[PDB]
């Protein structure tokens, strides 16, 4: 029967304290999901090149690959504002420590087809005709045969507000490309360069359709489609960020001159350079509190801005994200750059898309411009010849330090892992199948070990035209759309924070310039700022 | 199945006879409620001025708020005249002394979804689509999580007739505002007042929407949403009201001097005024009843139409109502001044809204041309300035009298409760959650201790146009409406009075003047003029 | 005591720590400490 409703529209997100500091934050989300009808049924592998690699310097403009556009349309739940309002959001970087993750439903209910029909009057006047027997297909890719493609790095997912109606997005995925680009240029020389793409090699053209994949349920208008619930297998993120450093490890050294005045103008002063003790990890005799024993570095220098070259094409090196110096810099520490659309933040008025250069508040990152190398000796009051400052050029270049090429991952280099953005960035990720798996990830603090969870591919049903459907490259269609609401259960499992220590941390407050990032205006502008996340701080030793 | 009913419309007021005089009355009700849908879907906060208390003595005539307008509409029970028809609410203010508050259940069903559809001919055309799959969105906040706002002081409640389809009003509540409206004038000179709203505190901002606080149940056309049955915890009302006074209160003298003649003109002649004996508060020997020793005061002198002013705004202190002297005053004590639309009564002709300045019958109310104030010693034939008579100014202003500062609400101060009003008043009302509670309420009689019930908010889901929904302020949508019926049963409990006395009481009549006031004309114009409540008489000592 | 449970979209008023707070926090270079008060009952709730 059509009449009679199918499910429950639900938003609430359960903080169900359990004992012992556990809670079970049961994190429901639902939203009216308008998909339009696809535009072309056919499959389509679409090489994108520019014309604006092909003049010399614009090498990292490299918009060119090979594309599988598909017809099919996926509901994204993988991003974190989709869960959390920041009222909720508020309470678990104020109080929650680590955040396991559990349980994941989706659910498909309601749905509403209709046919629309244009009449030839003087205005263009449109009909709403309802669709008792069309249908609509779903597609629950339970062991994730097709390529996961999460939306959130494009910002492409459901919109992270309950009334708002959102919109699912078009799956689309990599197909081989062999790009050609060299030579790498300069801007200010010409060259002969080549920018073509060229046949894709045979050994590696992965052309997944969605029919031959997954089965696929057809769905009329009173349809339930129940996802099983996804029991996940992560680790526990920790969103207490660590603020100790290798200035700040271990013991430090006694002092015999105490200060005796109110005021930190007036600094306490050590023993001797010499008359020091301890371990030491060089061969001069003054033990300073810079080269000094530690047990790990935390944090690496990163080879930055370092455009590799593989199969694909020119790539910039992933820096792992980490709290940068006071100096802000941000580039060497991996900042977060996210753009928006007006589903995810952004007041909705005239202006283009906010910007918010992010960082987290783990201390653990370097600067480039405050680094320095030297010899094999120590020797303070250092040659001119026998240290490297970063006014020195490499191979004749003054703008690139040594420290665009130098890289200083160890075997003993502790590391935090990513941030979780909010509410914009990526909840959990798909492992990457290689013998080598990477330690973490940077788009998303979530590693699911075992198979994801089911990327949810929906297409309109092709509701046909009288007209003949052989020998014809496009049919005609009676151009439709549909209206189905999507209910979604994201069960985390978190444990509360216990304060041992006198001063009060840093909890995510509101103050009077911040309620204006938190309110709708007049006209109904909402808007989604984000949160600096990981505010508890924790010791790393 | 669309086809089969869901519900019975029912509003027959079972008079349910119990034993030993308790009686059960359960009221049902049923309304057509006719929701249109909403004009936006984007929640908005309207801040509210005027420029009418900017110019200087206006002060009153203060609209300014600031407004967070839902799109929700909410459909409310909280008003008397939906339950009870003059027929049946006369054999209660006739027959019943007291009534307790029980049960409480809503039922939306038998759900139309309609689709409007203009066609472009030279008349302005409208087609009546009917919509087989779309749905509307239900909320019983069961936990009244959001701000409860009743609808019967606006008078927006639904409309007191059975026949006559009803509208539910849009669900809105009050945000944070700073008032800034000082300096406080006159009206004749002129100042530099001030009339901004300011911005709102950063600690304080309250935002409810309604999708992440209460669980919504979406419901096509063959629906049926039944509320749980609410069970009360209120307090027993008492429908008899009180007549005595401290002039009432206790045993009167004895008299030596007792009439011969007929006719109440010649009156008996107490003892003399220091031969009178018994316990008296005064230091003075003369034992008057004036000064006499009365048990507790009935009623207190509130410091009447004196506007306090709160961080919302100006406002005047709510006095409880009481029958006014025999010189009607009605602003000391508290009247009604209940404005009706053409669902509520009021005769549907050409002429504005009725009025019915109120008052109850419960004599203890007071009077402040009526009222002075003496020095400590008693001194009959008093001092000139030993007396504060009300002819006498406070600080040289001369239509104020001692009585609109004085207050005399001491420990020993009974009162009665708030009359209830009909059929525009309030039924029942939230506790106010606060560390003290009030003794009673002025806007509502009954008083829900426990979770008060939950109010129902409706609103139509969004039919979407085949417009794009992405970086969109306003979408375009299918105009629609709906029409639902809603059965409530309001289950009361009431026992009925014993004649303990001689002489017949006050029952409400109906009178030759009283029947244009009960009856329908040749048009179809009802009318539902007020019924002084509170008839039966009873001792208070 | 109840721990709060937020049923709302804003995130309310919490005890920060600002930049010009940590002072009011940390003992100095001889050992002063102080204990300067926090204004209280921070969360709101209606009062109706």
């Amino acid at each position: 029967g059509v009449g009679v409703s199918t499910g429950s529209f639900n938003n609430q997100t359960e903080f169900h304290y359990l004992g012992d500091g556990l809670v079970q934050i049961t994190a429901h989300a639902s939203r009216l999901v308008h998909l339009n009808m696809p535009e072309h049924e056919s499959y389509r592998r679409i090489n994108v090149l520019n014309s604006e690699a092909g003049v010399a310097g614009q090498m990292v403009q490299d918009d060119a690959h090979s594309q599988m556009v598909t017809p099919w349309s996926l509901v994204d739940a993988n991003a974190w504002g989709v869960w959390f309002n920041p009222g909720d959001w508020q309470l678990i970087t104020n109080n929650m420590t680590e955040l396991n993750l559990v349980s994941f439903e989706q659910e498909i209910f309601n749905v509403v087809l209709k046919t629309i029909t244009e009449s030839a009057t003087t205005p263009p006047t449109k009909i709403y005709n309802n669709d008792l027997t069309a249908s609509l297909m779903v597609a629950l890719d339970t062991n994730n045969t097709l390529p996961y493609t999460p939306a959130a790095p494009r910002s492409e997912t459901l919109g992270f507000y309950p009334w708002l109606p959102t919109k699912p997005t078009h799956y689309r995925y990599y197909m081989t490309c062999t790009r050609n680009l060299t030579p790498p240029t300069h801007t200010g020389q010409a060259g002969t360069i080549t920018n073509t793409i060229s046949a894709p090699t045979h050994s590696d053209v992965m052309f997944y359709t969605i029919e031959n994949a997954v089965p696929i349920h057809l769905l009329r208008t009173g349809d339930e489609f129940s996802t099983g619930t996804y029991y996940f297998d992560t680790k526990p993120l920790k969103m207490t960020h660590s603020w100790q450093t290798n200035r700040s490890l271990g013991l430090p050294p006694k002092l015999a001159t105490e200060p005796t005045t109110e005021g930190q103008q007036h600094t306490g002063t050590l023993k001797a350079a010499t008359d020091r003790e301890g371990i030491h990890q060089t061969i001069n005799n003054s033990y300073t509190e810079a080269t000094a024993l530690r047990p790990a570095q935390v944090g690496y220098n990163t080879p930055y801005m370092n455009f590799e070259y593989s199969d694909g094409g020119p790539f910039l090196t992933p820096i792992v994200p980490v709290y940068d110096t006071q100096y802000n810099a941000d580039e060497p520490n991996g900042a977060y750059r996210i753009t928006m659309g007006y589903q995810h933040g952004q007041i909705t008025t005239a202006t283009e898309l906010g910007r918010y250069t992010l960082n987290p508040i783990s201390k653990g990152g370097r600067a480039p411009n405050q680094e320095f190398n030297q010899s094999s000796p120590l020797q303070m009051e250092n040659t001119l010849n026998g240290t490297l400052l970063p006014t020195d050029p490499i191979g004749g270049k003054t703008d690139i330090h040594f420290t665009n090429t130098l890289n200083t991952y160890g075997p003993l280099t502790a590391l935090n892992n990513t941030p979780p953005i909010y509410p914009n960035g990526q909840i959990w990720d798909k492992e990457l199948d290689a013998d080598l798996k990477p330690r973490l990830h940077v788009t998303a603090p979530f590693v699911c070990k075992n198979n994801p969870p089911g990327q949810l591919f929906v297409k309109i049903a092709p509701n046909l035209t009288d007209d003949f459907n052989a020998d014809s490259p496009q049919q005609p269609r009676i151009i439709t759309y549909s209206n189905f609401w999507w209910k979604g259960t994201l069960t985390f499992t978190a444990r509360m924070r216990s304060s041992n220590m006198w001063n009060p941390i840093h909890q995510h407050t509101t103050t009077n310039d911040n309620i204006v990032n938190y309110m709708p205006s007049n006209i109904g502008g909402m808007r989604l700022y984000p949160e600096i996340p990981q505010l508890i701080p924790r010791k790393l030793y």
